[PDB]
């Protein structure tokens, strides 16, 4: 007769959200059991983002448009903070923002947060655009999903991969779930959700020295940006195709990205010329967003569904019936191109769910 | 000092069409080795095609327009006829098949093939088609690739999983590479072929006894067919999705195909309805089809690649330089919906290209 655990939990994904919520539940003392398709060892499945991030700290959003996205973005910074003497964060100084007008700079909310937050001059900026400089971070994106799971290994988490088609398939051995599924929530019956999308992003992984980070906006036309990280290795992107599941690398995109990162900073190349920029990888990625922002919040469901509860269901329309048990959802999705740069502090909230829904229905 | 093979040979594969040619080429002495993202276990991965098909045998294509595919089509039924004892392909009798008019028909190219065959009377169509019965045969698609790799394995074939970005990755410990990639084939470096397109289908499996096929394309607006396979169960289509790479499962699609399907044929339900439908899974797959049609052919390639020949090669454009070697790259792929239906012709013709490749370039 032992005593066991009566704080089990299942997280459904394990992409940079998943991890990053399992990893505070386990430190919280939740026994924690993670389900997923795709796992951290998975770095170039082309089936969940994480493995494609940069991933730098960018913030994409006001205050008021963005209330909670700020809050996550704060606290991720902090952690990320704690991160650099172990190597696991890097430091992106005399980081280069431009946009196309004060507006895009999104009334700098965040100048407390980065270090030596200024204006640049128009002469460091492209023509037309207006900019700002400030101190950032970025993190290895697979490596730092490798190392959450080297966390979460030794908390006592445990993985299996799995790929559920509905709801109660992930209700097992927990009555609580955290949904990090990021957009196989459309297609997982008892979650439905329509409002999932993805936002294709295609990359070139360069191997360069710089260590100079550029986030250019200010051309509506061609998105780019130099993201340099842990290892080596330059990130230039990009794209924002918004609904576009295309998994395919474009060659016109390729010449566009590279033609716009040199105009924008050289040294990512040998010689300053296209020819002389190393080429490591090709790369495309579907960022998991959702019409109406991410979604964080828990939800009490009953169990078995019925086709009353999801077009999907699975069985016969017919039913209704069987024997009937409600559990707790804990939904984290929908991060889109934000995802690193808010998963601590997104993980902050799902914990905290976790622990009313615990203590308002689980005993 | 042992006599070691001088018929090494790649598959860069494990589709249908990499496995039923690696298999042929196994038989006739070469020693094979499959190198692959995506392998006959990955029966739920939505990055290859092969888990998604019915898979049954219905010819899309006149002789005139088709030549190589009825070819290949004729030779795969005689394959499949074999395989009906030991039940890795079944009898479909009196599949029902429904066409918008005259010209649907094909010109009844297939007619000495599929036994029985005969128009159907008006009454036994849909209001306004025109139809044919005869009976055909299907194979249960995943376990018919794992089927062909164990006879791969008892042949002494090998596999690996990898995910190539340049030939020169393939040709690892062989001069002969089989390019059997579907839609990868758009975005390896040195093959980097534009005119690769996926056709997006989804399908309900359901649970059903029912074994008689029906292939209705007399409605433009809504593709449906009934397909059942080795085991109990019937594949519910479909889509067409010409340059549709969307992965999740469409709702409002899922109605349209059980209502149109239970009208083709109420014995898929318990009850005749849609609610009386026994629902499996909900599945979604992307054909890998190709502009121009299928390629099977051998071109002859010099490595390493420079980026003259292909946008995507890695490294510095600048360079044109190191060792050099000329190999043979076997295209096969393209072969969009009917690539099981092809398979064992298509790959009878990739190993009769390998056999004249070895006489005239590998001694
Ligand atoms: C500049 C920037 N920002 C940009 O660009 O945007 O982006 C990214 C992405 C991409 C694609 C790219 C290209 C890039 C990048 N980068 C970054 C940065 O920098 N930063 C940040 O922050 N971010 C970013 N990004 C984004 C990211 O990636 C995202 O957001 C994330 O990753 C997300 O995460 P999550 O949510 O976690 O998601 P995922 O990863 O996708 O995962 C999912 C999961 O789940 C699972 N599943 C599904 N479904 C299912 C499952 N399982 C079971 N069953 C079922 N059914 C999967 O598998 C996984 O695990 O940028
Ligand atoms: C009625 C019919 N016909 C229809 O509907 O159409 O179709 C299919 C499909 C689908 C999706 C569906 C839904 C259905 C179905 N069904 C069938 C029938 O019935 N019959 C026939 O014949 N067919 C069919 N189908 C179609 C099929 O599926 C196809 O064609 C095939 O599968 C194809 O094959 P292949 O060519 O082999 O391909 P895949 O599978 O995709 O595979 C590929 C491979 O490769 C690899 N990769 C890629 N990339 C790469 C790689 N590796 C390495 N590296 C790189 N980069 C992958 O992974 C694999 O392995 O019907």
């Amino acid at each position: 007769l032992m005593m066991h655990s009566q704080k089990r939990v299942v997280v459904l994904g394990s992409g940079v959200i998943g991890l990053s919520s399992a990893l505070i539940l386990a430190r919280k003392g939740y026994s924690v059991h993670i389900l997923a398709r795709d796992l951290p060892e998975d770095v170039s499945s082309q089936t969940f983002a994480s493995p494609w991030a940069g991933a730098n700290w960018t913030p994409f959003m006001t205050l008021t448009d963005g209330p909670r996205q700020a809050k996550w973005e704060e606290s991720t910074f902090k952690k990320w903070v704690e991160l650099v003497p172990t190597g696991h964060a890097m430091w992106l100084k005399g980081t280069r923002r431009f946009a196309q007008n004060e507006d895009g700079l999104l009334g700098h909310w965040y100048k407390d947060i980065t270090p030596n937050y200024r204006p640049l001059p128009s002469s460091e900026c492209p023509p037309g655009a207006i900019g700002v400089t400030y101190d950032t971070l970025s993190v290895h994106a697979p490596k730092y999903c490798q190392y959450l799971a080297r966390e979460l290994q030794k908390l006592g988490a445990t993985f299996e991969r799995r790929t559920v088609t509905s709801l109660e398939q992930a209700f097992d051995g927990a009555d609580l779930v955290v949904n990090a599924t990021g957009l196989g929530a459309k297609s997982i019956a008892g979650i439905d959700d329509q409002a999932a999308e993805p936002i294709r992003g295609q990359t070139v992984l360069v191997k360069s020295p710089c260590k100079r980070c550029t986030m250019d906006s200010s051309d509506p036309a061609s998105p780019a940006y130099i993201i340099p990280r842990p290892g080596g290795e330059v990130i230039c992107g990009g794209t924002y195709g918004v609904g576009d599941w295309d998994l395919s690398v474009n060659p016109e995109t390729v010449q566009r990205i590279l033609k716009h990162c040199l105009r924008l900073d050289p040294t990512i190349s040998s010689d300053g010329t296209i020819e002389g920029i190393e080429v490591l990888r090709h790369n495309v990625g579907l960022r998991p967003a959702r019409r109406g922002g991410p979604r964080v919040e828990a939800e009490r469901i009953v169990l078995p569904l019925d086709r009353t509860k999801s077009p999907l269901s699975l069985g016969r329309g017919s039913a209704r019936a069987a024997k009937e048990k409600e559990v707790t959802l804990v939904h984290a999705y929908g991060f889109s191109s934000a995802g690193y740069q808010q998963s601590w502090g997104a993980a902050e909230d799902v914990a905290q769910l976790v622990d009313e829904a615990f203590q308002r229905y689980h005993g």
